[PDB]
């Protein structure tokens, strides 16, 4: 299933795992582990494989942690884009998909636009959105 993906942090050398509905974090890359597979299900939301939830966030604030909800088209919180160069983050606001600061394991929002904001398809050198649609 080409639609399915690894996300993938260059910095790191870690992917993206969806722990529970309230927990994701990372993981060494693993392309045979359902937890770590995503899918884009619409032109602005990606789905885990495993728990068939969205990624989301509470609100769209620093430091958010971005976990699993309901898949809504009209969630306007589950809504997600690429900005340039593989930079990955809220549709709409200036808040990245991040990982790596303060010791927190959890995917967060973050202001920051750094090397730890930017995620590609696992195996390729492309953007999230290589494998959406639009």
């Amino acid at each position: 299933d080409a639609r399915q993906f690894l996300i993938y942090n260059e910095d790191h050398k870690r992917c993206v795992d969806a722990l529970s509905a309230i927990s994701v974090q990372t993981a060494t890359c693993n392309p045979e582990a359902e937890s770590q597979k995503f899918r884009w299900v619409s032109d602005s939301q990606i789905m885990s494989v495993a728990f068939k939830l969205c990624l989301g966030v509470p609100s769209k604030t620093d430091w958010a942690s971005v976990t699993l909800y309901a898949c809504d088209s009209k969630s306007e919180y589950q809504k997600w884009e690429c900005k340039n160069d593989t930079l990955f983050g809220i549709k709409g606001t200036e808040l990245y998909f991040n990982y790596g600061n303060r010791q927190e394991k959890n995917i967060k929002l973050y202001k920051g636009s750094g090397l730890w904001s930017r995620w590609k398809v696992y195996g390729t050198t492309d953007d999230l959105c290589s494998r959406g649609y639009e």
